[PDB]
């Protein structure tokens, strides 16, 4: 096989000449030259198996990244796995290779406003198909925002991906999460499961104010410090933003806090235009009811250089050991 840091990366002869990128608990990823493409591409190497929440991961972004097909959405090239079930403890996933991410990019590089106002309208109308597929990202990040040479941007990671349950959204006070903290919105630590499109839109809004100033906007340490933060900007919730939280639990806990004001968008952010905050005003809405929508946040004056209906693409349609096998039964099609 071929090797890269200690580490088999077996992807056939079709891949040659590798260079490590980066690693996590997902596994490792290369860039490879494809000798029948004849392109760079990324692939990584996932081996779930040793536990089902990864092989869930694993199912889910196999799943719905061969069924979606969209500019600003990552999809699947190849999938090599060894051709026969025993034989396989890795699947290897076959990707475009991009140059960045924006969590990279936040980091090093100030954004000029027309660079902000072009990255949002592509996570927009990326996200515009993922809900008119019926699903939710559950963990829109910067690290999940890729972008190549000319700052086009795709979405990437779909293993914690559901399919909306508006219905089914309620639940009690601190019950615990899975999408990241710093863009985790309020009714999450509150009284929602995240099975509503909203949950995505708040992500969005935080990552917006975070291309405003390269800072995260609220930036929390642990579980409940994130709503601390939250309320820090946001201020006291409305009374009527109270009384739609029937959880006794979660409505109390409110009350308990001293008041807080609101913190003016514009004296956070001096130097951004005005139209951006008052989207952002629009996605950091703390009633998840009351939150803009995809289409709305796309037909938002800020974004009217690039709103066009028309081309921001809808979907055709709408969504353990026997992980393990339909992980083997869905990545055949590429044998
Ligand atoms: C976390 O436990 C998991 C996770 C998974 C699965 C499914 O949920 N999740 C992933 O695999 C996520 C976390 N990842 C990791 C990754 C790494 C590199 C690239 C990539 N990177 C680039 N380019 C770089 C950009 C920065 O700057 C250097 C170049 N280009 C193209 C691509 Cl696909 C994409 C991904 C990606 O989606 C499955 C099981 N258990």
């Amino acid at each position: 096989p071929e090797m890269v840091r200690g580490q088999v990366f077996d992807v056939g002869p079709r891949y040659t000449n590798l260079s490590y990128i980066g690693e996590g608990a997902y596994g490792m990823v290369c860039s490879a030259y494809d000798n029948v493409n004849k392109v760079r591409v990324a692939i990584k190497k996932i081996s779930p198996f040793e536990h089902q929440t990864y092989c869930q991961r694993t199912l889910r972004e196999i799943k719905i990244l061969l069924r979606f097909r969209h500019e600003n959405i990552i999809g699947i090239n190849d999938i090599i796995r060894a051709p026969t079930i025993e034989q396989m403890k890795d699947v290897y996933i076959v990707q475009d290779l991009m140059e960045t991410d924006l969590y990279k990019l936040l980091k090093t590089q100030h954004l000029s406003n027309d660079h902000i106002c072009y990255f949002l309208y592509q996570i927009l109308r990326g996200l515009k198909y993922i809900h008119s597929a019926n699903v939710l990202h559950r963990d829109l990040k910067p690290s999940n925002l890729l972008l190549n040479t000319t700052c086009d941007l795709k979405i990437c990671d779909f293993g914690l991906a559901r399919v909306a349950d508006p219905d089914h959204d309620h639940t009690g006070f601190l019950t615990e999460y899975v999408a990241t903290r710093w863009y985790r919105a309020p009714e999450i630590m509150l009284n929602s499961k995240g099975y509503t499109k909203s949950i995505d839109i708040w992500s969005v809004g935080c990552i917006l104010a975070e291309m405003l100033s390269n800072r995260p906007i609220f930036p929390g340490k642990h579980y409940l410090d994130q709503l601390n933060h939250i309320l820090g900007i946001l201020g006291s919730p409305s009374q009527e933003d109270l009384n739609c939280i029937i959880n006794l639990k979660a409505r109390n806990y409110l009350l308990s806090l001293p008041h807080k004001n609101k913190v003016p968008w514009n004296r956070l952010f001096p130097n951004a235009d005005s139209k951006a905050l008052d989207l952002l005003d629009k996605m950091l809405t703390f009633n998840p009811h009351k939150r803009i929508e995809v289409e709305q946040a796309l037909a938002h004056p800020y974004l009217e250089q690039y709103y066009d209906p028309s081309d921001e693409p809808i979907a055709e349609a709408p969504f353990k050991e026997k992980l393990k096998e339909l992980i083997f039964e869905e990545t055949a099609r590429f044998q």
